[PDB]
This record gives C-alpha cells, structure tokens and sequence, in this order.
C-alpha cells in the first residue's frame, strides 16, 4: 500500500556526496554549523585522561560546500589536540560561534582554545590562563558570556568571547547559569571540594562576579529547572525568588528519610521522584503546583535505576502535556504508562494492533509495549537512543520498544507514533539510530549492529511509509549521523570507517532529499486529527490542558514537501474544565484504571509546613487541584538554609 | 631468527575442531569444566534487569569430546533462563561442581538453580525458596557450603549443596566468607540497607548461622584480604583476631580526613592507598607491617580513578615480591613504576631497547613505557585486559603498553616480559585478548578490533617467538576464548558469530597444540636466569625478599613441550640482609631515584596510637624496618568499634 515515488534511487544517488578523510587517528566527530550556509566541521578527538599531558596534533577538516567537498584545516590546530570529553562546543542556534578547547603537546600554562564567530568560517586563536576542567558553558541572555571551571576548581568568565578571562572564585565545585546571566555555584572551604560533600555554600552573582551573595549552606548539591531553583540538604528545597526563599517541599508519605529526585521542571510545575523504603527499585512520582512547594501523588511502582537514579520518564515534546514512563505491575512485570494532562492521570498504553503478540500468546497475560528510555539505557540494555520527539512535528514520536520477552529486551525494535504516544506501531527491526528533520517531513534511521552497514531507511510521511536506500557499495561501520540545523532542513551527513582489509580509512556521506520532495503537499495530502481525550464528553475531543487544538498530518505514501505548521488552529478555543483538567490534591491519589481522585489511606488530616514551621490556613476540600497551566473555565466545580 | 617448526599448519588444522550452534539469542557464554575430562558448557544468558520477571528458555549445550562435538541439553533448562550477571558459577579447581542460577518464566516463589557434582556430566534440579539477588558464593574450607543473598536482603546458606536452604538473617546488606567457613556480613535496622550507609553492624558466625557475634558498629563497609579483616568508619580499622581487635591504622601525614583504599593484602603485609588534599587524582601508597597496623610511605604521585578509585596497581604473580603501578612525574606525564622488594623501593621501568621511540624522539624527554591496568580500564581507555601473570610460569608477564602519545593511548600494543617486569618488549600491535596455558608453554593472543577476525597468534617459548595461524576461512566477530584448566593443559576454545549477510550464526573453534609440541624440551632448550637485583653486591644477584632462587627459561624459537618447574632451586639459599631487604620505617620515606630511606619533613617525633589511645613504648631508630616475609640474616645492621 505504501507504494513508491518517481523512482527515487536516481534522485538520491545524485544528491549523495561522499568524501574520504583516509586515516584519522582517534574518534572522529562531525557537526553542522548553522543552516543556509553549508559548513561542516570534522574534528578528531582523543580519549585521554585530563590530568596527563602528552603530544599529538588533532586533525580538523571543514567543508563549505554543504558536505560535498571538504578541506584540510589542521594547519590551525598545530601542536594542539582536543580531548573527546571536550569536543566541539557549538553556539546556540543562530549565534554561529564555535569554540575548540584544545591542549598543547607540552604546554603547561593553559589551554589553547580556538574561537570563531562567523559560523566557523575563520577562527582566532587564544591561550587560556588556566587548564580547563570542563567545556565552556554558554550564557542564555548573551552568547558572548562564557563559563569555565579550572583544574584547580577556579571559576573563570569571559565577557568578550574568550578575549578577557577574569577569575570569579578559587574554591568552586560546580557552576551553572541562570535567568539573565545569573551564575550559581557552590563553594567549599576545607581542602577538597568532594571532601565537604555534606555541606557546601551556594553563591550567586548577578553582575558576572562583581557582587556575590551567599544563598545556601549545608547542601548536597543544587539544580535549576524551568523557573525553579533547587537545593538538597536527605532533604530538598525549592526556590522561586532566585534563592531568597527556600520553602521546603511537603509530601504526604515519606515516613523516614526517603530520597528525592527531580524528574523534570516545567515553567508551571515540577515533577519529583521519591523512593520507597528498602530501595527495591520503585518509587512514586509527585506533581507540584504553580510554585513547586506542595506535591500530590501521581503514579506508583515508578521504576528507577538503583545505581544512578535514571528512569524511563520522557517528555513527549510533540504534544503539549504528554509524558511517558515505565512502572511495575501486580505481576511484577515491566509496563510503560502515559499521561495526557501533565501528570494528572496516567493510563496503560493500548497495545499496537498491527503487531505480533495478540495472536502469538493471548493465554499469557503480559505482553504490553515497553518504551525504552534512560532506565533501560542506564541498565546497559541494547538501547541506542531514547525516545525522539521534535516540538515542530506535533504527534511524531519514535522510540525503541519491548513486548515483555527476554529477546525483546536484547532486540528492542523501533516503534513509531503519530498520536503523541496514544497509539504505536512497530516499523523497524532491531536497534536503530534515528533523527528527525524538515520539521518531521523526513525521518532517517540507521541500523545498529556489529555488521558494517550501507543502507539508510527513511520516511517522508511522518513514519507511516518507510523506504530503503543503499547509499554506498562500501559497507561502513557506523560512527554517527548529523542533521542540518534548520526547520526546513533537508541535508544529512553519515560518517564512518570501512574495513579495507587493514588500514581502515574514514568516509562521510551527505544526502540531500530535495529532489525526492518534488511536489509540495497540497490540501489533498493532509488529514486532520485531534489529541486523545481522556474525557467522555463529546464536546471535548482534544482539550489537552484546557484548550482544544486541531492538527494536520501527512497522509500515507506522501512523498511531497510540506511547508505548513502542523497545528492549524491559530487561536485555540478554551474548553470547559474537566476532571482530567484538574490535578489531585495533597494527600490524595488517583488509583489505577479508575479516574476518581480519592484519599490516601489517612484520616487525621494534615496541613503542610513552611520551612521553619508556620503552617498553612488549613484548606480541607476534597482532592482536586487546578493543573498549573491548564487554561479552562466552567464545566466541573472544584472544592532550611540561611 | 625465530624460524619455524616442522610446518605447523597441518598439525593445527587437524587439531582445530569447529562446531556451529547456529542462532543463539542473547550473549553466549562458554567455559571448560576440569582437565583430563573434556567437558565444555555453552550457556546463553540474557541481560535482563533482576526486578522484572519475563518469559524465555535459555539454551544450554555440553560437549564431552574436548569440544570436538557438542550436544543440545536445553531439555533440562525448560521454562527457565539464566541472566548475564548470574552466568555459570564454576566450582574451585578439582571440585567439579557447577550451579546455574536460573529463573522461571512466570515463577514467583524462587529461582530454579541446577546443580551438578560430577563435572557437569549430569545435573539435579531444585527450587530455591527465594529469588537470589547475587550468584552463589563458595566456601573455602568446603565447596558444599553455599552463600546466597535474597532480593529481600535475606542471607541463606546450604550445607548439602543446594539440598537444604536455611536462612541466617533477614537484614543483610553484603556478605562474604572467611577462614574455615566463617561468614561475615553487615546488618541494617531502619528500612533500607543503603539508607544506613554511615552506620551498619558487622556480624560473624563460625558455625554457619547458629552462633552470632556483633563485631563492629558505625561502619561504612568492610573487606577481607590475606589473613586480615578491615572495616571503614573517613576512618579505617585493621583486624587480625577475626574482628576481636580493631586497632586503627596510623599514618605519618593525613592532615584532615584523607580517604583510604586497601590496594592488596598479602599474608604478611597489606598495601593501602591514601589520597591527597584537593583530590586532583594522585595519592601515596602506604606499606604496613606483619600485623597491618603501622604504615610507612612507599610511593608518591600514585594515580587513581577519581570516580571509582581504581588504580594501575598490579601484583606480578610470576615473580614473588614484584608489583607494578603508574604514577605522575615532575612533567605531569604518565609513568609506571616497579618494585622488587614488595613495596620497599620503586624504580623506573627501563625503556625497551627493541622499541621505536629512543630513535624517534630523543629531544623530547617523555617516552617511557606505561603498562595499562585497572586505572586505564576504569577511564574507559581501549584496554581489553589487565596485565596477565601466572605463578607457575615465573617471569612471564604480558600486558598493554603506551609511550606517552595520544595515539598509544588509543592503541596500546601488546608488550611481553620474561624478567618479571624489569625488561619489556613490544610484540603485538593494537589491543589483544591473551591467555596463558601449559604453565607458560603456550601464550595465545587474539586481535581486538571492529573487523571480524580469523587469525590466532601464539608463542611456544614464553613470548619470545610469535607465530601466526589462521584457524578458519569464515572470519568471526570475537566474543571470547577459554583455556582448558590444567597445569599441562593444551586445548583452547574460541567462539563467536559470523556475519552471514543477515542471520548471524554462532561457531566455536577448539585448538589443540599437542602435535605442535612434538619434542620434549631437553636441557639444550633451557637457559638459567636470576631475578633482577637492586643491590650492588656481587654475591646477591637475585635475592628477592631475602633468598636467592635460580629459574629456567625456554630458549628462543623453542617449539618443544616442557614438563619441568621453572624454578630449579629446590631448597633456596638465604642471602645476607640488604638495604632493599628492609622496608622504610614510620615517618620515613625513600626519595626518588636514590636508595637511602630518609626522614619525612618532620622533627617533633611521634609515637603512633592504639585505638582508644594507649600509645607505644617510643622506638626511635632511623628509618628501616624488616620487610614482612623477608627471610635474611646478617649483612646490614638495622637500628574504634564495640
Ligand atoms: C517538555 O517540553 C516542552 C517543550 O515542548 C517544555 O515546554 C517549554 O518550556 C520552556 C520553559 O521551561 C519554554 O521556553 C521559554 O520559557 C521562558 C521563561 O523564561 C522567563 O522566565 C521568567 C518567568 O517570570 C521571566 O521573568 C523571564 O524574563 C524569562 O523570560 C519564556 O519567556 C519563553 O517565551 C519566549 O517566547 C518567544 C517565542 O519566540 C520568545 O521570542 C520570547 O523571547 C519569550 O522569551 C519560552 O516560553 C518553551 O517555550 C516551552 N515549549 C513550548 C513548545 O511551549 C516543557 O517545559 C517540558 N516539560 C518539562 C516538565 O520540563
Ligand atoms: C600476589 O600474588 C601472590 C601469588 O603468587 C600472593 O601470594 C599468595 O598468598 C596466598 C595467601 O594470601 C597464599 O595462599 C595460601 O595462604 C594460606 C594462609 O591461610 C592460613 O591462614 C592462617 C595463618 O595463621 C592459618 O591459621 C589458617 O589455618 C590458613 O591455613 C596458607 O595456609 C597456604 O599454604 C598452603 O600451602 C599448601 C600447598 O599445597 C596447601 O596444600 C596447604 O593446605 C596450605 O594451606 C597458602 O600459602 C599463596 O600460596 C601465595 N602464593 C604463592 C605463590 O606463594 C600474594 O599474596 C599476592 N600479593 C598480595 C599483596 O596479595
Ligand atoms: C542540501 O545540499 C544542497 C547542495 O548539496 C544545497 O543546495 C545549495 O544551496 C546553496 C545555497 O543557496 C546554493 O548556493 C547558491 O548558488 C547561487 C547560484 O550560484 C548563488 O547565487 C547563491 O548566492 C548561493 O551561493 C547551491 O548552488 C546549492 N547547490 C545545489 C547543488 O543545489 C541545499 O541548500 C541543502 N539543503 C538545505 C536545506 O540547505
Ligand atoms: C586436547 O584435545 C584432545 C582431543 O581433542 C585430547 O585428547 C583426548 O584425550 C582423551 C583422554 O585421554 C582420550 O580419550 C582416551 O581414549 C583412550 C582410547 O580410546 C581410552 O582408553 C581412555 O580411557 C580415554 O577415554 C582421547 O582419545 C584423546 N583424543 C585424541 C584425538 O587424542 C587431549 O587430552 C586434550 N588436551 C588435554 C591437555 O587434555
Ligand atoms: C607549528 O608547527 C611548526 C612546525 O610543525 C612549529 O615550528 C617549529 O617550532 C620549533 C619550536 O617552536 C622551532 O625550533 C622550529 O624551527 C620550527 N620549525 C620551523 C620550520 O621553523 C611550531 O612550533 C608550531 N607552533 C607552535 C605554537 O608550537
Ligand atoms: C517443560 O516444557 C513442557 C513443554 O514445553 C511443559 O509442558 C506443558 O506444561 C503445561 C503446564 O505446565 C501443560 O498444560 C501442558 O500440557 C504441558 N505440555 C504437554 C505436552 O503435556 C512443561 O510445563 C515444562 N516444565 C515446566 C516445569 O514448566
């Protein structure tokens, strides 16, 4: 049914441009630099410990022909080499500023970082006054403010893009950026940074080092998500006033000292993972409020990695308000869940109809899909990539799955989704490396195996119809692929080395899908769909977090070029509030399957706290809270550190 | 000069026996079971998280024909599968008892472990009363006493080899064995085991659970090396009376709370690694005494992994009293050191003469050899195996090296040694997997690369002359190799899967080197050598730790079959004591290069402690202590927990 297009092999072979770099010692990196420019950097990095100094000139290449023809520019990288952990630090989006943190063969004063500002078309060298411990970090408000960490725990900042390097503090553990060039960092005061792990001091500077202000003492670490600011004392504190107020988080249970973990922090609320007594590897997800202080139960049996803390929690970026994670069950098996109201109510993933298990083993109960993510990756399962979802391409999600078999754990297979996670379908066999470009118009996949591959699998209709193309007759060992950074982008680049019967030489392939996408998608090529509605009312067919939006979708076998935004509703319409448009309240949880939020097995009734006590005004109510960000009206009536 | 033997390709091809297992889902394991029997087990294991229960029948194969012909015995492993972390637990040496810790597809009561006692020729099934968290541990005094850890932190013991399973304690964190069926284990008392990490209680039972005795409280963890017993409070305690006395270790420096790490514990002394202030990744090695209480400085700049604690410390098992580790230097480069008096005096590795750097770059100072070990492996360097040394084959050490270049860090190359580490020589290019058999008479190596290999490299004269053999025309992706477990053993087994243009099917190759080793090594094929002497006196040419022993060595191009012990001195002769026959004393260190132990920069003079104070009798002396185990006489005159 998927058919084909105007015989595509000729159009791809004309657009598949190969360049060979021959012998390149070390691991080869590759990255595009901006769109509508055709600049590709090829840097060789060495996995060398940071403490040791040694010789070696890392090679560097640059193509200004959209990857059609490269040019050796190692002349710049003379007597210098870049480590693998360092790599290439690419500027954010249209900044076009790349820095290469290198080290001299025998240099001792500091590293020789190479800076460019015109999308890596020409560089300017400079010598750091220190040996950098971490790669340069960018500032959000301006890309010309650089953060660095010295080997002697020295914090340096650059106001003029590597020009001047002033030091901020000499006893800095870790440091991050904040809203509008705000720099947060912890500080030790006795020998080693890691020696004072149980008690540090978190500072903050609003003027890039000139004004300091101690914001927190006796701390494990700190974080920064959304508009929030966190600090771990175990105990945890949430801050909104940039650290001026650290009201502790209050939770229903936590009998002893349950360990906490911030899953993800939206600009509205923040997810937190709290463990269970006796470890055992499961916990519960707590959903906060508009301030991130009071938390409500959201999900049980939440699996996490016992050694690390990673979990299958995934933010479906395609659809707003959809998240996916894996949990245990009554039969102690692996099952993944999904929510459509941002942690309000979770539900089981409906098994894919066009997949092979409902007819394979119906007598056996367990064969639900398991979307692999960071929990499976942390457990060293054969999972190359986490679920992928681009916000421009709404609904589109691609990930690795499993059907509750030991073979599917070793071989996950690749699943697709256009409903934003509500419905799935197995499309590819085995592990793959996939990428999304053209705002979902193209989805390229590459097989992950021990055998040298030479085939690329792509789909031009949002993963509905997959085509197979052999980009070369010399099978390469896959090293990686890169996408051109554009909303309308259509070139990609695959690179790897060939087995040439000794003397393995590298080679990069750059493919352009323009001649494939001849036709422009007319209105005859689209279909209109609505997000899944967990509400039974007919006048609420897609009110994700309050409002209803209509989206469009390329039809099957669509080999055309899209240029429209996948959301057709310019100004969305607000629906009346629903039961799923409301989050559970404190001390209340929504049991499995059912949709009515009931009381947690308690009767005494509590009333939170506020850091050093000073409790609430006691709001009883039932167990429903307006979801932070859910814009609806009517429908259902609701009831420390110095 | 190395020549060849009576055209060996025919003798190997007749002894190279191949068997194909076809499609085997999961990772394939293989292991011999005793010598002079020809039993090989081939088990497929799955890398599945322990918490989840799922379906799957793991396949099992057994060959009773020395690997010439296998036989499918999956009939036993019915509705059961073995995880990768579990694998096959092989009995110690001539016990011939193998257990396969499996799990039922839907079983919940406990695992179905399969036990055998006649070298895996026939098994007996049994159902565990619990889900095992760890693989069975063997007891030293008797192989029929099994230790296990339940998923609910339950400690179980088996008196009759899986027959009866009695529980010992319900709140057990970790547990190990001890001298004569003694079981040591820590215990928690508040919710989780890991929640009470700062304070546990270490118990001990001498009668397999009937009599308990609390031996230590407020503990991080515990260890057991040699005849010693350790407990971490940071602080560390050393015990000899099986835990009845925990006299704290005293060290010269340690200004604040330097972190400690026990490197290796001999039956005489014990090495300890103590970190430096500010981390930075280097520390000092401390050598203890005959009791392991008072420690002396031994080496500076000792590199360790900052995230984990691994270090290049290696026990050269071939020569008694030789150890190797890597340290920093004045030029902040990587250099490995070696001692011949068991931590008494370290010296730089003399650069290999027949290697390419002394003529490549003499103007540049740094190009010493760097023997890779656990420090490089922990840093994820391309190092497959640590240094290998079998005690039967004296002098023989094989390891991966480096010459202080970024390329040599990515590609280590394989170095050999017959002087026990004093002299080295590069023999093979690139990373390899190597093994030793025939008590050093055969040394097999296999190339480690991304390309499917079909060539085996071996040497029949203690790594002096290497030969190359192509064991098949179907290149396989190397999975692993196994050696027959015998002092006179001569079969090996290599297994892996072939790229068959999809449907990769497995295949195992078993090679016998008997027809290669026709001749028996007469006295015309040996040479006599003595261990390196760090002493200038001529009448002490090889007095390692006191006594002098004469060893023998197969000459170059020796293609014969040895049957003699490589140490010819039946009763060794005691040398008079030397300066290297004495260890530095407390508060004294031996500086670099020179051999005179001098004072640590201190003048006040201290006098140790004894747990709750009660200090010493103040023995001043200079800075020399008799090495624990060094048997010499004359020559040089020398001067907590409840
Ligand atoms: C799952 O993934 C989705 C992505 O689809 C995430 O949603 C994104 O959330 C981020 C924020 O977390 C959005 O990014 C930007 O947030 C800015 C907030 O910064 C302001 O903070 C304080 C608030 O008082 C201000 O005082 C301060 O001055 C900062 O300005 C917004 O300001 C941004 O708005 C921007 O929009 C226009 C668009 O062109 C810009 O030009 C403006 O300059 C303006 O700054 C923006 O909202 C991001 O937009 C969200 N994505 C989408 C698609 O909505 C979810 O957060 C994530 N889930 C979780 C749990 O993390
Ligand atoms: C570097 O590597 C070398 C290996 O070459 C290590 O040397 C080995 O050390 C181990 C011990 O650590 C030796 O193994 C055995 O140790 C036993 C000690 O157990 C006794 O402990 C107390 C002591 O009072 C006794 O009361 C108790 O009852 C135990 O018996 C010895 O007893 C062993 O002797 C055995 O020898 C014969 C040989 O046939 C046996 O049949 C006997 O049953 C007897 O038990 C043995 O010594 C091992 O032998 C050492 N190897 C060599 C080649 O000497 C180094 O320790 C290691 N370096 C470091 C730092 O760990
Ligand atoms: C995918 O790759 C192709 C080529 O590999 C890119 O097409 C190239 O786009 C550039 C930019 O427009 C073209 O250069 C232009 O040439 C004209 C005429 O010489 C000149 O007037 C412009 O100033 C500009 O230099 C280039 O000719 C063109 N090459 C081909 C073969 O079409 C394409 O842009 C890439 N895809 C994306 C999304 O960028
Ligand atoms: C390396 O492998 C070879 C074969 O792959 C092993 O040789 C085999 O050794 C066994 C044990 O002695 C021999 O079996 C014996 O056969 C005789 C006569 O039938 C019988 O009387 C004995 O009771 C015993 O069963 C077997 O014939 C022999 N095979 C060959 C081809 O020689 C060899 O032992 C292996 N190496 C080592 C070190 O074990
Ligand atoms: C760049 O590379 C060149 C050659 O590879 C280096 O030039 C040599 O430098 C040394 C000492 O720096 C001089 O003694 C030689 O005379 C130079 N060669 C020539 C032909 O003049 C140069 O050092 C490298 N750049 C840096 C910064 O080290
Ligand atoms: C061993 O394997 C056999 C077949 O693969 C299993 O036999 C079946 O068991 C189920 C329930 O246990 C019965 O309903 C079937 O009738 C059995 N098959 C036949 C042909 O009789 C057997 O269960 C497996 N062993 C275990 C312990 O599960």
């Amino acid at each position: 049914e998927c058919g084909r297009v105007r015989d595509f092999v000729a159009k791809l072979a004309n657009n598949t441009h190969q360049h060979v770099f021959d012998d390149l010692r070390g691991s080869v990196s590759l990255s595009w630099v901006g769109d509508s420019t055709g600049v590709i950097l090829v840097l060789t990095t060495f996995h060398v410990p940071l403490v040791i100094m040694t010789f070696g000139q890392s090679k560097l290449y640059r193509s200004e022909d959209y990857g059609k023809n490269f040019k050796d520019i190692t002349d710049l990288i003379n007597n210098t080499f870049i480590r693998t952990e360092f790599g290439m630090a690419i500027g954010p989006e249209n900044s076009g500023k790349v820095v290469l943190t290198a080290e001299v063969s025998g240099g001792s004063r500091g590293g020789r970082i190479f800076r460019s500002s015109d999308f890596a078309k020409n560089f300017v060298q400079t010598d750091l006054p220190f040996h950098p411990l971490t790669q340069m970090m960018y500032s959000p408000q301006n890309s010309d403010y650089l953060l660095a960490l010295s080997t002697e725990n020295g914090l340096w900042v650059s106001k003029n893009f590597g020009g001047k390097w002033e030091e901020i503090h000499k006893a800095v553990c870790l440091a991050k950026w904040g809203s509008d060039n705000t720099i947060f960092f912890t500080t030790y005061a006795n020998g080693s940074c890691k020696a004072d792990l149980g008690a540090l001091e978190l500072w903050r500077t609003s003027d890039l080092g000139k004004s300091f202000k101690t914001i927190g003492v006796k701390i494990y670490s700190f974080g920064l998500g959304g508009r929030f600011l966190f600090a771990s004392v175990r105990r945890i504190h949430v801050s909104t006033d940039q650290g001026d107020t650290w009201s502790m988080a209050q939770l229903p249970s936590v009998g002893q000292e349950q360990f906490y973990s911030i899953l993800a922090a939206n600009d509205d609320m923040v997810f937190m993972h709290v463990d269970e007594p006796g470890d055992t590897g499961f916990g519960t997800i707590f959903t906060s409020d508009d301030r991130g202080i009071v938390y409500s139960k959201s999900l049980d049996r939440h699996l996490y990695t016992t050694t690390g803390g990673e979990t299958d929690f995934t933010n479906v970026t395609s659809l707003r308000g959809v998240y996916i994670t894996s949990v245990l069950s009554e039969d102690n098996s692996i099952q993944t869940m999904i929510t459509f109201d941002q942690g309000g109510r979770w539900t089981h993933l409906r098994k894919p109809e066009n997949s092979e298990c409902d007819a394979t083993a119906k007598n056996k109960n367990e064969c639900s899909l398991h979307i692999h993510a960071s929990y499976s990756i942390s457990q060293k399962l054969n999972v190359p990539m986490a679920p992928l979802s681009e916000p421009n391409a709404v609904g589109i999600v691609i990930a690795h799955g499993s059907v509750g078999d030991a073979i599917s754990v070793m071989v996950p297979d690749v699943y697709i989704s256009d409903d934003g996670g509500y419905s799935w379908t197995k499309m590819l066999e085995g592990p793959h490396y996939y990428t999304i470009l053209d705002s979902g118009g193209i989805i390229v996949a590459i097989e992950h195996s021990s055998r040298p591959i030479n085939v690329i699998k792509f789909s031009t209709d949002e993963g509905q119809c997959w085509q197979t193309y052999t980009f070369t007759r010399d099978p390469i060992y896959f090293t990686g692929l890169a996408s051109e950074p554009g909303a309308r982008s259509m070139n990609i680049s695959i690179w790897g080395f060939t087995e040439s019967f000794l003397t393995s030489q590298w080679v990069s392939y750059t493919i352009d899908f323009k001649d494939i996408l001849e036709r422009n998608c007319e209105e005859k090529d689209y279909t209109i769909w609505l997000a899944h509605s967990t509400d039974p009312e007919d006048y609420e067919d897609g009110c994700i977090l309050g409002y209803k939006e209509q989206f469009l979708r390329l039809r099957k076998s669509s080999m055309c070029q899209n240029g429209r935004d996948y959301v057709v509703t310019k100004q969305p319409s607000i629906c009346l509030c629903s039961l799923e448009d409301f989050l559970c309240d404190f001390g209340y949880y929504r049991p499995e399957n059912d949709s009515k939020c009931v009381e947690q097995p308690e009767l005494k009734g509590h009333d939170l706290e506020f850091c050093l006590y000073g409790r609430e005004e006691h709001l009883t109510t039932n167990g429903y809270r307006k979801i932070p960000g859910d814009k609806c009206q009517g429908g259902v009536n609701p009831v420390c550190t110095s």
